[PDB]
């Protein structure tokens, strides 16, 4: 499915605070009226990726909460059809073997988890585990590390069969490298035909993205292309291309160069 967004605006409303503790004074903020976010465009073809930064509590995941219909829209226009499939930041596990987690409440079909398994990386960490993928997690599966549920997590978003998936900050541990490699192996290639959101802050993100989106204290900073990133916000281009290897720093330091370089260049 395309999307689109036109105009749109959002208020803080009751509950949505809580939502977003889950998901990542809210009273305050639903008495006074105030935007989570402030006059959104975005056009996103079918098959595209569009690559969503910004400083750190800006807006991106309430974003995806407007397109899943948990934030409403006072303001404007939202188009976008069919099943959606959401991977939260947060990497929720259920009891049960992975491969339960994996297929969770959907039906298994080998070539497509097959398929899924290997493009998220996940085979590097099975064959460590005298069951591989029959192992037994409990709830929360508390002694993998926070990238191996992450991948489990991803695995079953991109298994669901949906027209649209939102991916929100997958690639935000240490073991960098697998992550490249995930960016790589799913993002870009199993799902290059599927129309996908990534929230990240990772600049690679934003150079094969076909739409990026940056947005900063509720507002769109910049809705563009990368060719037309590096043209119309040249500041905020040179700054962050201009690292030797940006993409490898903590998520934190990640997270707080785009903050800092974003209150910078308003």
């Amino acid at each position: 499915t395309g999307i689109i967004m036109e105009n749109v605006t959002a208020f803080w409303e009751e509950g949505f605070g809580e939502l977003l503790e889950k998901v990542q004074s809210f009273s305050h903020l639903c008495l006074v009226g105030n935007p989570v976010l402030k006059n959104i465009n975005l056009n996103i073809e079918k098959g595209e990726m569009l690559a969503i930064t910004g400083s750190t509590g800006s807006g991106k995941t309430s974003l995806l909460m407007l397109i899943l219909g948990e934030l409403e829209a006072s303001e404007g226009i939202i188009k976008h059809s069919g099943r959606v499939s959401f991977c939260s930041q947060f990497s929720w596990i259920m009891p049960g073997t992975i491969k339960e987690n994996i297929i969770f409440g959907v039906s298994y079909d080998e070539y497509r988890y097959k398929s899924v398994v290997k493009a998220c990386q996940l085979q590097q960490d099975i064959t460590k585990f005298a069951e591989q993928d029959n192992t037994v997690l409990g709830e929360g599966g508390v002694t993998l590390s926070g990238g191996q549920r992450a991948r489990i997590s991803l695995a079953r978003a991109v298994y669901k069969d949906a027209d649209l998936y939102l991916l929100d900050s997958p690639f935000g541990y240490l073991d960098v490298f697998t992550e490249e490699q995930v960016f790589e192996s799913c993002v870009c290639k199993l799902m290059a035909n599927k129309t996908r959101i990534l929230v990240t802050s990772k600049m690679e993100h934003l150079r094969k993205a076909d739409k990026i989106l940056i947005l900063h204290q509720g507002s769109s900073y910049f809705y563009g292309t990368f060719s037309e990133l590096q043209s119309l916000r040249p500041d905020f281009s040179s700054k962050l291309m201009g690292y030797d290897t940006f993409d490898q720093f903590t998520e934190e330091r990640r997270s707080s160069i785009l903050t800092e370089t974003l209150r910078r260049f308003s």
